[PDB]
Order: C-alpha cells, then structure tokens, then sequence
C-alpha cells in the first residue's frame, strides 16, 4: 500500500486533537438577524487555498516564530472573501486543512494553537502557546492536518465593519528545522493552508457590494515595468535592481505609500509634479539667482504647519536639478522661459520654510508678481570634482536648511530577514552637464502609489507574497515580499540588475509574514 | 399570463459540472439594474428604442457580483419599471420581450405590440411588473460567450406631450428558476469585473496630451474646429487608439540619434522606440506613440549621454509641429537648438518637453492650434490610421473637456489644452478592460461632503465625454468632487441641463 | 483526498432522441489506456508554484484510436478517464495539482490559490499508484459536431509545491510524468459519414523527405544542412517560404519551386547603358495587379543583393531566341517590383527586342570584390519593394524564439557564386516541399505548436526534437551557432500537438 511511495519513512496522520468544545454557528442569530441566508453548498464541501495559505519552514527560521496566523472570518476563504463584500456580517466556524509533506530527511515540529478573543497574541513564547488548546505536528506529516476553528464569541454574530476580535489560529515553529540529507541542499518545507466553512457558518445581512472597507481585497496592477514611471522624478522606469544597502541609508520621501493606501512623507498622486515648484519669484541683487516663495501644487498658499516634512513632491535627494522656469503675465499673456538650476544641498534650499533658490540665465526678464513654474528636466554634476559624486539619491536634503532639523519623515527601510536585499525600481535620470550619477531607485512605482491609494484594501498580514511571471513562457522568474510599509525585498546577495522579459508582470499569490523564506533568485 | 413557464438551470443538471444554490434573499427584493436608467423627453419620438437590456446576470447588481464567481447561468427575471411623470404629461410607453435572434432594427410601435408586452401611461405612480423568462434553445448560457438571450425593449407607443424630462428606472430580481452553474475563481482575464471610473479628483489627475496636471473642466461649442486628438484616446473596455500610450511622462517626448544640419543650429533626430528599441514606421499607427497631436512650437531641452565616460550635455531645443521637416511617421523630426556643435551624433538623445512658444509679431494667441492635426508624413502624403473625430450628436449637448494650461516659454501662445480623457482614466480602462454593456456610460459628478449630485454627463464607449450645455463655460466644481459611474444608457438619453 | 469534486455528466445517452443513429466502439479501445500524444511533462527543482506544466482539452485528439475513428463519424459526446503516472521515489517531496477547468474559462494567468478553486486533486510526488481522473464532457448542448470545434473542459497540471530532492552527481533529479487516456463508458460517436471528407478531422503530417531531397524556398537550389543560431542582432523576416501549418500562404510565397527568384515580362532598353527595364507581368503571364494584398509579385526575391542569371527571349513569328548574361540588384533604387518595374544589367546593349516575352532564370549571387569580403548579399535585410516611393506593405511577421534556451532552426543551402566573395549562406524557415505539403493537406492545427522528432532511420534513435509553430517556423533547444551533424537519410516525423508551455530536451 505504501511500498515505493513514502515507505513508512514519515508520520502518516496526527493523533492529537484540539481541546475545544463545540461552538454554535449562525443558528443562534436567527431570531435577531435580518435574514437567513444560504452559501453555495459546493463552497461548504470543498477545501480551497486561503488568502494567505502559504508559509515555509526553512533553516533560517528560529523556534518561536509564528510562521502563519489568522483570525476567524470570511477572509480565510477566497470564495467567502468575495461573498463577504456582499454581506454585512457573519457567524460560525471553519475547517482548516494544513499540508506539511516534508521530505523524509527533514526534522522539526510545529504547534497549532487556538487563542481566544481579546487575548493578546503579540508576545507569545513557545511555553505559553502550549497553555491554549493546541496540536503538535511533525513537519514531515503526510496526511493534511485538520483543525476545526469554532467561532468563540459573546454575541450573536459579528459585523464586518467592526473590530470585535475573533479566535486566532496560530502556527508557530516549535522545534527548529533540521535535516540530514547528505548533500548540500536545503529541503525547505513548503506548506499550504486550505479551508472551508463549517456547516454552521453563514452570512447575515445582504448589503451593497464593495462599499465596505474591511472587505475590499488587495491587488497589484498588471502593468509592465516599462509601462510605469518613477515615483521620485518624472521619468519612466527602466530596470529592476537589487543590491546591498548596509553602507548608506535608504530613506526616500517620495514614492512612499502603504499597501492599504496611506501616503507617507512628501508623496502625492500626480506623477508630473514629482519635482516641480510653483510660486512667486524674486531677483537677488547683483547675481543671476532668484528666490521663490512657494505656493502649493494646486497654486494655493503653502501652509508649513502641515504634519509633512516638506511640500508634496519636494525632491528627496541632494543634488543639482536643472530644468526651466516658465512665467505668464496675467494682463497681456506674455510668457518667459529661462534655463534654471536648483541645488538641494544649498543652505538656501529651505522648502519647509517656504523658499527655494534657483540659479538662472538672466538677471532680468522674470517679473516679481507673476506665477512661475519650475519644470525639471535632469541632473547635473560639477565636472572638476570626482566623477559620479554630485547626485546622492540616498542623502536627504535639509528641508528647513540650517534652521532646525527634518521632521515627520517616512521611516528608513532595510531588509530584516537573512539573505534578503531591497528590490528597487530603477530609472536613469537625464544628465544636462558634467558627469552626474544618473541612477535613481524608488521603492514603489508611481502607478502602484496611485493604485494602493484608490483601493484602500486592508492588509491581511504584514507581507504580501508576489511572484514575477513571464506570460509568454508561463514561468515564475523570481518571488518577492511586498511589505505594508511600501517596499519590496528579494532573496539575493550582492548587486545585480535583473534580467527580465519585457512582458513580465507581478502576480499576487498569498499573504505571508516577515518570516517567509523566499526562493533564491540570483543568477 | 402571455408566456409559459420556462425552466432555468435545473434542466442542465445532467450536463453541468456542478449543482449550485444562490442566496434566496436576492430574489426577495427589487433592485436597480446596472443599466436600469432611461429617459423619456419631448426630444424623443416613437420608433426610438429608449431602453433595452438582455437577460443575464448584468440585470442585477447582486447577480453581477456573484457572476464573477460562476462560469454560467440559466433562468429568468421579474423586472419592475418606475416612471417619474406628472399629471401634465401625456403619452404611453410600451415594454416588450423580444425573443432571441429576432431583429429589433426597424420596429414600429404597432409591431412592438405583437410581442409579449405592457402598455404603461407615463403618468402612472405605481410601478409596473414585467416577467422576463430565459427562453433559449440550449441547456444554459456561458458568461464568457456573447450567445443571444431574450431582450426587453422600451419605446414610446404614442408621442409624448409635455424641457420636462421624465426620469425612468428599471429594477429587477431573479425568478425562482434562476441559478448560476459552475463555481470558478474570479480572475482578471475573465473580464467580468464591472465597469468603474477612478475616484481621483480632477485637480489630482494629469492631462493626456501633454505631461501637465489638469486644472479645470470646460464645455464649449465645437462647430468651428475638428476635434480629433490622437493622445488620450482610449475605449471604455481598454482599447488604445491613435498615438496613445500609458506613460503620463512620455507624452510629447522624443528619443533617438541626432544629426547636425549644416549651416544652422537645427538638428535632425532619427527616431528610436519609446523603449529605446528600433522604431518601425510600418506599424498600424498614425505615428509613434506619444507624438504631439497639435500644430505648434514646443520648447524643451535636448539631453544626451556618452557611454563610457558618462559625459552629459543639455541644450534648450524647440520642435515646430506642422513644419515640413516634422515627419515622425517616417522616422525623423527636426529641432532648433542653442548650439551647432555640442550635440554628438553617435549617442542617444532625449527631448524633454516643457512648454509652447508663439511668434510675437503675429496675432496674439494664434500659434498652438490644439485642434489642427500635424501632417505626420510631411508633404509626402496624408495621415493614416487616425482615431476618429469627435462631435456632439445629441441636440443641446457639447463635449466636456479636461482642460489644463500649457507653460509658455516666449511670446503670446494659446496655452489652452483640452483632452478628451484624463491619462489616469486611460490607465484605468486599459487595466480593468471592463466590457461595455451599452454604447454610453452615464457618469454623475458628486460632492462627497453632502453626497450631492452636481451634474451628469455621458461617457461614450469611443472614449469621449459629452454634457448638456450651450455656450463656452468653465465649470465651477468643489475641489474634492469625483466622478461616479451610475448606469449604462443608450444614445437617446436626455441629460439634465448644467450651468 | 484523491477525488475530483465533479458531478456525474451524461455522455451520448442524452443525445439519443436527437441523434440520427446509435453506434458502437470496439470494446478494446474502451478498456485500455493509451498515451495522449502530448501527454508528457516533467517536474524539476527549477519549477515554481503556479507554473502550468501541462494542459489538454477533452476531445478525440487525446487518443489516436478515437482520433482515427472520428474521421468517419459526424459527432461525439461523453467523457474520458485519465491515467497519470508519476516517476517518483520515497526520497522526494512536492505536490502537483490537477484541476478541471470548465469549457469557456480562460486558463491564462491563474495563480496557485485560484487553481485550487476549480474541482481539483492534490497529488504527492511520491505517489506510486497511477492517479485516475474522470474528465467529464461538461457542455450546454446534446453532443458535439466534429466540424464545429466546440470548446470543452480542460485538464490542468500545475506545480503546487516545489520539488525537494537530492541530485546524484551532476545529474539533477526530476520527476517525469505521463498522461494516459481511455474513453468513459458514456462516450460514443454519433453519425457514420464518408471517412475522409470532413476537413477538421484531417491529421497533420510532415514530409518524409530527406534534407538533401528537399529544396530551399527562397532560391531555386537544394538544401544542404540544418543550422541553428542566435538571432538577436538581426531581423528574421523572409517573405518566401512562409506558410502556415493549415496551408495558408503568406508574404510573397508561391508553390512552384523553380519560380522562386524568376522574372517575366517585356523589356525596354535604357539609352547609353547596358541596363534594361523589365515591365513585369504576373508569373502566370497575365496582367499584373498592384492592388493585390501582397508585398510584391509572388516569388520576388526577399533579400538585398545582386543575383546573376540569364535573360531569355523568343520572337513569336520567326521563332528566334536570344540569351544574355544578366544581373539584378535588389538594393538599387530602380528595383521596384511592387510597382511593376525591375532593372537588369546585361552583357549587351543590343539584341533584346521590345514587345517580346522575356524570362530571367536565376543562377546565383555576386559580390563586388573591392568591398569588404562577404558583405554584399544580406539575406536578412528585406528589399524596399516600392523603391523610395513608400514602405513595404502586408509583410509576413518577423520571427523569434520566446522560450529561454531556444533558437530558430533554419534550413540552410549554399547559393552559387558567380564573381567576387559573396556570403553564400541562405537560410529559409520551411522547405519548399513543406510549403507544398501544408498547402494541399490542409490539416487544422490543434494548438500553436507541433512537436516534431528528427529520427535516424538506420539506428532508430531520435537525434533531437523541435517545435514547429503554427505560424510556420521551427525552433530548437540550443545556444550558439551550430551546423547540425545529421545522418544523410534522417527525416522529420510528426509526434504531437502540444501546449505552449511544453519544454523540449536540449540537443
Ligand atoms: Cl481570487
Ligand atoms: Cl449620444
């Protein structure tokens, strides 16, 4: 029966069982629910992979790490997830199926535990997890693990739009992963979580779809790398790059946006205003320099009291940006345009205070009362100093110049998992003069900022697993982790420009946590 | 009583993959169809089909969302029609069920009575109920197929006597024999996502004909001009037209190798692709994607980088569209620069646009004519594979433009730049690829503070917007107002006056 | 566990009241599993979750017995039982999902999560016993017609968990899979009909001819060798020998293997030179119509170079005949065959009369010896068929491999040289006899790729396999330029239609 397959090398099934009493589903809610609803019985009789539903046990993982966790709710099941956008509430339990068919040469144990509502999960030790109803499963177990997840609660049913807690199911690494395959291979255990609603599960109230935030699902645009634009300078994207970031500090303030659509730093939605300035301009006596008193991006007065580091779209690197000042006179419509340059490392670059200084090609022909716009074009470098040294993309300017320090900054960004580096979306800035360092990396393409902003989809966990696919060949090129904080990471060591098919796109496959181990991409 | 009962999906059980159940409450409430708005106005005459819909999940917003989870369906509907008339209004509306594969084109009101029908007076208060059974000759219908179904049609049976527009609404609910058939994942390639319009504000969006933000909404008469832009031209279901591409930054830009013209400060650019590939002049496009779509002088900056040492050069430059040397369909355009030397020949060169200029000795505000197309192949022929021209077709209506102001670099230029669709709307339609359920998508502009509707407009499938107004007018809009897609309608819809 | 969540689906029994007749299939065919023609795929450690390793639609082409029978029947109805075999061992880990995708649902782009949402089975790489999958004929009509190509249910095989195994030495361990099929009891054919009349049932084939026995489709010369190479620098876009698998000719391609670089028409002298202008008439000697949706008259040369041959003329009344060494330059501005005129350089400025029909017989290519050696005949540069006065119109598409590790496979011949140092390499995408074969035997393509096997009949050994794309070009698994070392009697054999994800073994 098992001769030549598995070969008794492997635990077949688990004996342990969760010490939970039975718990009623939605039947209790019938006298006070608005309606008695029905779920397609095929959805109830068939396991499907949960959003989330992937996690890994690798040698990088350490005992105590929660490899997978989820609260009870419709988001446990993709069919129920889409249905839930059409209902106001729910009640009842789930059957979860976990697949752990590790290679026979692997060792290690996982604990699954049910933690009741309103108990804090945020510091649990392995000892402590044992005090809940729990099951301990060997990472090599062949038959899937079946865990019933009852809807422990103190009310008749749950509302989608509220934050009353539910039971949380936890999977934690109980014993580190060891292996004794003789060769130098990993044998990471790839695990799958599938679910189906219990018979007592039901939705409560029929309501207009998609208007409830907590049920909006997360997506990542189908756009190709060439079809998107840099979020730190109005340029198209060109390549994907990963490299080591230990030396310098990756802390941009443009193109910073969270997965559920909260903008951060100096980030705004318009991809054309990403290094623009608008306001009234003043000549500086005896020089070809002009001082600009800043208006907003929509030509309103600028309010420095706002909880932002600087006006939205203010450059987030130190360098000399060359462009054009343009001006129009209200009465007659006379227009003027002059070569201009802004140095963000200059002591007179104080956009938080409301003033920026340009160096122009005239000392007249710029009126003092007219609206003036700086259209950026490129970056420049002083040719007498070291080649490729002027534009430092990862050095933040002093938004208030010599007065005070920078405030309300978006956090810095770094890989936290062993073997991982940031993944940058790389664009090459036009050079106007000199020998400038023309590489510009952003953490998110501008179109992703647009998308996340509009679809304010709540993050089901802290990391969204993406796979990059070649649609011609159908093959996955690499996988990466998209963090809620709005940055991407990959499994690689060393600098590398990615070799990408022109048709490649990012495909969202599963929610994971920070302990997910990515397949190595490099070379 | 005029039709027999018609079985739904129960008959399909021996040949369907699965047996499914739909939430029975969905059939206990009449709900407005996604294309359940139509209008009767004195502009309409008998013979015009004022409203129509095919049987299918798209009749019901609940079934519409459910349909993303199923492969097919079978069964009928009960439809309810509501007419907002008054006692001073006269006329009759006939609703009729026309069976699959019968041609509606040319029907008289007399003939429409020969179908199962109801004749309802425009001044009735109480809603009228129509049964719509799933007459067919197969076991069931596939969502991904355009197989025909029974159609419900509404038209004026007697002429309307009454500015007074009669607002009408169509609501539906599934019959008890209706059911979905095969449970399937809601994928993107299904093209079952319903059509929407981005929530972005006019202020926060970008012009699709020049890399600048939008500023205001403008309506005006277009009898003088020929409205035929080639950028920002896109279909509601995501088909790009003309020279339109997706990058909001690469509009009115050029990339290629550059060559000096002896004795002048003028240069010739041999055009590479937007991706820096070779450019193929034989593509079925009027010109390379992002080519300027108006006649004028566009000033910017030419940029060049020498590979090997990192040498970079930048020079003020200017393109005159409609100049005889502007031939981007053939692969070359001519710039006038501020040097005759420093632009090297071997290296790749990029023109970054900034603004337009005007010769000050000529008539003021006459140089950039946004509604005059350049001759993409110069004198050596005329333009080909153009996106169609655009004009209002319904009496009382004008185009609605998304207006921004181009920066002026010198002179007295006409800085007015109107596009048909925001660039972000082009992006949205491309990615969502939502199939159009009719030829016109009715949009309403909403003030989110109060929930109030400020005006309505028609977004045509061809990718242009029209509104009910006469005369030029800059629209006065709350800065945070957004567009909302409300219903599929047809060409006979009468818009509320706006102004 | 191992059960696909599908309801039972009636086969041809439901069709009895509306079918004309009741038929019977040989019971041995019903009781014995047979390998689907493209029923092989492989699980390697390079594979990642979500990759579709194999797919097939339900239908008679999955079974060569049923495929042959369908040529004599009008329709069919019912399902199959599929047997899939996995060549694992106890020391492997990993999961494969098989899924039933309904008739009109697109497979293109599915994530692993979503594939789980179809009726499905999850199979462990260590499973020894074959997996039995019922594939029911989900449909919305009573039965299917052969000529109507109705869409059917699809079987999907996708990598669900990566393969975890040791390798032995440098040989990387892989799990080979095979897909076997046999008709369900409810499957049956419908109406007996004349056995080879119905078009959509003709099977695709490839000539048994040897490379030496075939002919180049771009110049009237025999083939000599098979050549594969990287093609990224240049643009592979020939206009002769371009034909689709189901027999539609493309570009300037025509059927006669001798008229591949010929010209016919009436000729006119250009005063003071040894040049002549030929007013072109159709290859069949008729009036020439430029309106034809073709790049140029059929058989017009599709490369830039100087072709030397012989002009021949015949006076109708007297019967006199004249023949003169001549040369055509396809890159010269006076080479405008789309407009109807071509310019020759001859060895006389006398003895070529007007109004008489004149035929250019091509012989070879020539090179200016004072220029760089091997620089004049650019085979992969198309001439400008309308000279300066416009662009080429209605071209056959350009051709490139899409799969990593794959390069074009060219049928290579060596052009005769007449003078100078010309590049005598000439590569075509299809032999002329393959064009002839596809055109006559107009077999419908069951997918975008026909898998071919190249066989040495002496030893019986297969030397390589290649992909014949429906568009009419071939690709192989190789990197770098290489002349193939082939036994002189080797032939191409058609094996199976496959899906676009089929990965072929390297040389
Ligand atoms: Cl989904
Ligand atoms: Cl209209």
């Amino acid at each position: 029966p098992s001769d030549g397959s598995t070969a008794n090398l492997v635990p077949e099934v688990n004996n342990e069982v969760m010490a939970l009493e039975p718990v009623v589903g939605a039947a209790i809610a019938a006298p006070v629910a608005g309606q008695q609803n029905v779920i397609d019985p095929w959805i109830r009789n068939n396991f499907v992979q949960a959003p989330g539903g992937e996690f890994t046990v690798s040698p990088r993982n350490a005992p105590g790490e929660i490899l997978w966790s989820a609260p009870l709710g419709p988001d446990l099941n993709p069919y129920l997830s889409h249905l839930a956008r059409m209902y106001n509430g729910y009640a009842g339990g789930f059957e979860v199926q976990v697949i752990l068919a590790g290679n026979a040469f692997t060792a290690g144990k996982i604990i699954f535990a049910a933690v009741p509502p309103n108990f804090p999960t945020e510091g649990l030790s392995p000892s402590q997890v044992t005090m809940f109803p729990h099951i301990i499963v060997d990472v090599r177990q062949l038959e899937p693990v079946l865990i019933p997840l009852p809807d422990v609660r103190n009310n008749f049913y749950h509302y989608n739009q509220s934050n009353d807690p539910t039971i949380k199911l936890i999977a934690m690494l109980y014993t580190p992963l060891r292996a004794n395959n003789a060769g130098d291979d990993v044998f990471t255990v790839s695990c799958r979580v599938l679910t189906r609603p219990s018979p007592d599960f039901d939705f409560i109230f029929l309501v207009p779809p998609t208007v409830e935030s907590r049920t909006k699902p997360f997506t990542v645009p189908i756009l190709t790398v060439e079809e998107m634009t840099n979020s730190r300078f109005p340029i198209p994207l060109e390549k994907l790059f990963t490299g080591p970031s230990g030396a310098f500090v990756v802390q941009p303030q443009n193109g910073r946006c969270t997965t559920d659509g909260v903008l951060l730093g100096t980030t705004q939605l318009s991809p054309v205003n990403i290094c623009t300035f608008r306001g009234d301009v003043t000549h500086i006596a005896g020089t070809h320099d002009y001082t600009m008193n800043l208006a907003s991006q929509n030509w309103n007065n600028y309010d420095p009291t706002e909880e932002i580091p600087a006006p939205l779209g203010t450059p987030d690197f130190v360098g000399k940006i060359q462009g054009v000042l343009t001006q129009t006179t209200r009465g007659d419509g006379s227009t003027r345009g002059h070569k201009a340059t802004v140095s963000t490392g200059s002591v007179h670059f104080t956009p938080k205070l409301g003033s920026v200084q340009f160096t122009t090609d005239t000392n007249n022909d710029l009126e003092t009362g007219q609206n003036t716009k700086f259209t950026p074009v490129g970056v420049v470098q002083d040719g007498n100093s070291a080649h490729q040294n002027e534009p430092q993309q990862w050095v933040l300017p002093n938004y208030s110049g010599r007065t005070g320090h920078n405030v309300h900054l978006a956090p810095a960004v770094a890989p936290t998992f062993p073997g991982e580096q940031l993944l940058f979306f790389r664009s090459t800035m036009p050079g106007c003069s000199g020998y400038p360092n023309m590489n510009l990396d952003c953490l998110l393409p501008q179109e992703w900022v647009l998308h996340f902003y509009q679809e304010a989809a709540p993050a089901q966990s802290d990391v969204a697993l993406l796979r990059f696919v070649n649609p011609d060949t159908g093959r996955v090129l690499f996988e990466c982790k998209l963090h809620k904080s709005g940055y991407v990471t990959v499994a690689h060591t060393g600098p590398h420009d990615l070799v990408i098919p022109p048709n490649g796109y990012f495909r969202f496959d599963s929610w994971v946590n920070q302990f997910y181990t990515l397949a190595p991409m490099g070379n």
